[PDB]
DNA sequence: AAAAAAAAAAAAAAAAAAAAAAAAAAAAAAAAAAAAAAAAAAAAAAAAA
């Protein structure tokens, strides 16, 4: 509602937001605004404030093609004790219209709409659930792996139709949840073991795996060096005595009410030479296979990342980012065809 | 060993008839009393050497 509304910011405010916008590391400023006391996640976070800022909201009706998904939707897969509920919870504190979801505590129906008695009125009324509670926010999903399949189907036709057509006795209707999704899962055996392959490991249906349009592997490299730092920080975060928040609410409530990216000509051409290389990448045993929702999923990154800069035009950095976001998640470099991720 | 199933199986809510319970509820007629008045019998005081 206040980004709806017209004067939400003054001129010098517009002033200071473009000026920030002209910065070589706005990406990497903002990013780094993201949870602040998590400790280099860079890349995760980077996907986050995409998600934050959200793909292009494309009017499809003339297509006669059904909606488009202009929410981007995130897991983070990886061994635990990795701050990936820190993340989770982060952002759930963060966006306006979010929900938390964790493991089993969540049924389908009290994802969708189920029906109650108004105990002052003595009518059934139904009611919504966290997936449509968070329409026009985030869910984030704890514990994916730990959820039962039933409660998981759900997820399709939201995460691909944003709509929820319940067909019960009393009304059958289709509720629209325009939710992205962040959800965190372990690995099968809650470990990634390094015998296994990516699919073999992160275990979850191929379609509902091509739903997401990021998969962090948030794994553990058995690393003196990084468990020193890591172990800095922890520590001092307990004897603690940046980018404003201030700043960041604005820069991404302007993104969102005045920037609508399009594609360009040459991000096009970018995007789908992006496709078709994805394709023979993934195309493996054991890797994580690409389709063409994976081409919408670089078309979306490619316009949020436009949305960072208040470019209002996707061009060539754009989807050069969207590739390389999608190829750092999912540790694209480390692999191989006999499919297996190395210490770095 | 866990992963879908595929039932119990419990609750909340609904119905859904029963079968019991609960809630509404002045005016019309009569008689008796106490008072009158009236026909009859009865009991008074004026008459006279
Ligand atoms: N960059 C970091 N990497 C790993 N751990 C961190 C980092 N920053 C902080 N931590 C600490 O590590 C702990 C990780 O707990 P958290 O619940 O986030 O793990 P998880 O990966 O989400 O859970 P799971 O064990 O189910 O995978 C947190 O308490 C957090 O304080
Ligand atoms: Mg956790």
């Amino acid at each position: 509602d206040e980004e709806a509304e017209q004067k939400l910011f003054s001129e010098k405010r517009v002033e200071l937001l473009k000026e920030l916008s002209r910065k070589p590391d706005i990406y990497e400023r903002l990013a780094s605004a993201l949870a602040p006391s998590i400790y280099e996640h860079e890349d995760i976070k980077k996907g986050i404030l995409l998600q934050l800022f959200g793909g292009t909201r494309k009017d499809f009706s003339h297509t006669g093609r059904g909606k488009f998904r202009a929410e981007i939707n995130i897991l983070l897969c990886g061994d635990p004790g990795t701050s990936k509920s820190q993340l989770l919870q982060y952002v759930y504190n963060l966006v306006p219209r979010g929900q938390y979801t964790s493991g089993k505590g969540s049924s389908a129906v009290g994802l969708t709409a189920y029906v109650m008695k108004d105990p002052e009125t003595r009518q059934l009324v139904l009611q919504t659930g966290a997936l449509v509670l968070s329409d026009n926010g985030i869910c984030c999903i704890d514990e994916f792996d730990k959820m039962n399949e039933s409660t998981r189907s759900v997820l399709h036709e939201v995460m691909e139709q944003q709509t929820l057509s319940i067909a019960k006795a009393g009304i059958i209707c289709q509720l629209n949840a325009r939710t992205s999704v962040l959800a965190a899962a372990n690995p099968i055996e809650s470990q990634w073991n390094p015998k296994k392959t990516t699919i073999e490991n992160i275990q979850l249906p191929h379609t509902l795996l091509s739903r997401f349009d990021l998969i962090f592997l948030l794994l553990d490299p058995q690393d003196e060096a990084y468990d020193r730092r890591l172990a800095h920080h922890l520590v001092a975060l307990y004897y603690q005595s940046l980018l404003d928040m201030a700043v960041l609410k604005d820069y991404i409530a302007y993104a969102h009410s005045t920037i609508m990216p399009r594609l360009s000509e040459e991000a096009s051409q970018a995007l789908i030479e992006a496709y078709v290389d994805m394709r023979k990448i993934g195309s493996s045993r054991g890797m994580v296979s690409a389709y063409p929702r994976q081409l919408e999923s670089l078309i979306r990154l490619a316009e949020a990342h436009a949305k960072v800069r208040l470019s209002n035009k996707v061009e060539a950095i754009d989807v050069e980012e969207a590739k390389r976001l999608h190829r750092e998640a999912l540790k694209q470099s480390a692999t191989d065809p006999r499919t297996g991720i190395v210490d770095i």
